[PDB]
């Protein structure tokens, strides 16, 4: 057959984009017929998981850069407290140091 | 050819989970021919897809439960504060309050 091989071409298609393959080309989407259609239609899916990729990873460095605004500006805060505020502006200072460990490891993650 | 259909059916099933529908059932992967293994395959990205937008609520919610504890932390030192310290007391708070905003916005464009 002519159809079949289409088909399993286009079965990997699907395969590599399941693996996470963005940019593999999408094969016989110039095709008129019912092959052609569902090729654009993987195409689709493949466009649009890629822009979701991209909006994710913006994102992402978004909220890096906006949260390391207010958490420094809270370790610069315990350097000015007094003598006598020490105890707390070293339970401060702590608190932030964890509170970037679990952004740094949701980022990697995410 | 009586091919054309479940490849219609499945261009389809393309388009439902292009448009985020993750539920949608893969028909056809009951055929021992090509077409079936291209459902097969269809079924393994939704499957994948699925599983991927379960790790990232469950992450989420992590994050936002895991934050809590040390934010909270934080504010209560704040209010040990002496009132010599009230300036800084006062910034520390707005800070945490922009953190607190910070993820809550980005919990929400996720999901």
């Amino acid at each position: 057959s002519t159809i079949t091989r289409p088909i399993i071409e286009l079965s990997n298609t699907v395969d590599k984009i399941a693996e996470g393959n963005l940019e593999a080309e999408v094969p016989h989407q110039n095709r008129a017929d019912e092959i052609g259609i569902l090729a654009k239609s993987i195409e689709r899916l493949r466009r649009s998981l890629k822009q979701q990729a991209d909006d994710r990873t913006l994102l992402m460095a978004g909220v890096s850069h906006d949260l390391r605004t207010p958490l420094t500006r809270i370790r610069l805060a315990t350097e000015m407290m007094s003598e006598q505020d020490g105890y707390l502006a070293e339970s401060i200072n702590k608190d932030i140091e964890e509170c970037n460990a679990i952004i740094e490891q949701f980022i990697d993650y995410l």
